[PDB]
């Protein structure tokens, strides 16, 4: 699925990311339009072998199994492809975990380098939420 802007800050909503760790909606829906353009199949292979999958791009190699990424653990405790839904709760269940574990959103490169320190409130901008 590729969610609309407001459509994915709504669903985020929903799914309680909204100031998740001091996190503003914006910041997540930011996240999500550079890791995937909102597309939930989104999937890209890094060049250690791991995949990153879903709206948030979460990596095999630490979070979830995919089955081909030798020496990798699966914090998630999910199969990758749960992270490629429609329905967006793997991959914010997920990102909840991510957001938790020291580094906050820093762990989405996406994030650090497009999103964090901009206006991530204009994402949400005239949203109804
Ligand atoms: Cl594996
Ligand atoms: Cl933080
Ligand atoms: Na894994």
């Amino acid at each position: 699925k590729v969610f609309g802007r407001c459509e994915l800050a709504a669903a985020m909503k929903r799914h309680g990311l909204d100031n998740y760790r001091g996190y503003s909606l914006g910041n997540w829906v930011c996240a999500a339009k550079f890791e995937s353009n909102f597309n939930t199949q989104a999937t890209n292979r890094n060049t250690d072998g791991s995949t990153d999958y879903g709206i948030l791009q979460i990596n095999s190699r630490w979070w979830c199994n995919d089955g081909r990424t030798p020496g990798s653990r699966n914090l998630c405790n999910i199969p990758c492809s749960a992270l490629l839904s429609s329905d967006i709760t793997a991959s914010v269940n997920c990102a909840k975990k991510i957001v938790s574990d020291g580094n906050g959103m820093n762990a989405w490169v996406a994030w650090r380098n497009r999103c964090k320190g901009t206006d991530v409130q204009a994402w949400i901008r005239g949203c109804r939420l």
